[PDB]
């Protein structure tokens, strides 16, 4: 809280946080984790299993994905370059259901999204090439992993790009949010 | 375990972790942290309630840090740029007190370091500029923060520096280790 920002995304468990920066760019430090300052935010308890770290080219778009069977809370952010991070509520009897929220997630901006077990996730590559970090609170399991397609009519989520995103198969692939199957 | 190596270091309690990749430069996933794989590694559950993110210039010298109270375990790694990472055995009794090892970490070799509860860590940059990742399991106390300087005669580690490195007035007036205060 003195380490970071935490706002509320107009889907209100999805949280936006922002790390204060001690220093600036010829040398700084910050917080970019405080479980005082998380569980605060979320209000409750959180263990996260796995770390991931990946890196992409301009363009590609990796989502939406979730898993129903070890639901995945996610905690992202790019440490290299910039990318447009989103959320998908995927949750039975949510008022938000199947509503998205959308934010630029940058090394120099250091912002992160929380997106909690229940929802989807994807992000598109804005820079010439982005790394992307995330904490996770269950482990990936390839077998239970499912897709909505990036470009659902129904979502109509705002991709801030002007060129076709680059798309894995199983990703090009993905359901319609009509027949995708949800979070009990 | 399939997601990385797990290497004991000359003081064993000390593990170099390398974490498998999958894909390339044009493209690249890995774990950089899997509770499983580590605790097997290191043999006990741990939380990690802190996560820090710092950015240095070369020659920048940090250390060599611990605290006494709220001892903390650090799981360290470099994702811009290259440095070498010290850890110094400062625990009672221990048949390897007094001793060092070191590593070099980069973001291209992707090697991390577990330094656990009881040991100094420093670090020095190598390349222009580095960003240093590690995730701790206590909060960093100002308050308790105690210092051995980076090139005490007894330590005699083996920094490989060609310049004289940059340090903050406080890691410049670090005590010797011979008056340092250490682990019960």
């Amino acid at each position: 809280s003195n380490a970071m920002k935490a706002t509320r995304l107009a889907i209100p468990d999805v949280i936006l946080f922002e790390p204060r920066v001690f220093g600036d760019d010829r040398g700084f430090f910050f917080e970019s984790y405080n479980q005082r300052a998380f569980e605060e935010a979320c209000g409750h308890p959180v263990s996260f299993v796995q770390d991931n770290h990946s890196r992409s080219a301009r363009g590609v778009l990796r989502g939406l994905h979730y898993q129903i069977r070890q639901a995945q809370g996610k905690l992202v952010r790019a440490t290299l370059g910039e990318v447009f991070d989103v959320a998908v509520d995927l949750r039975r009897g949510s008022p938000t259901f199947g509503q998205w929220v959308g934010e630029r997630l940058s090394a120099e901006n250091k912002r992160q999204m929380w997106i909690p077990a229940g929802f989807a996730h994807g992000f598109v590559v804005l820079s010439e090439y982005a790394e992307f970090l995330y904490k996770t609170t269950d482990f990936w399991a390839p077998e239970h992993e499912r897709c909505i397609v990036w470009n659902d009519p129904e979502l109509k989520i705002d991709w801030p790009l002007q060129d076709a995103p680059l798309l894995s198969e199983k990703d090009r692939q993905g359901k319609a949010f009509a027949d995708a199957d949800c979070f009990p």
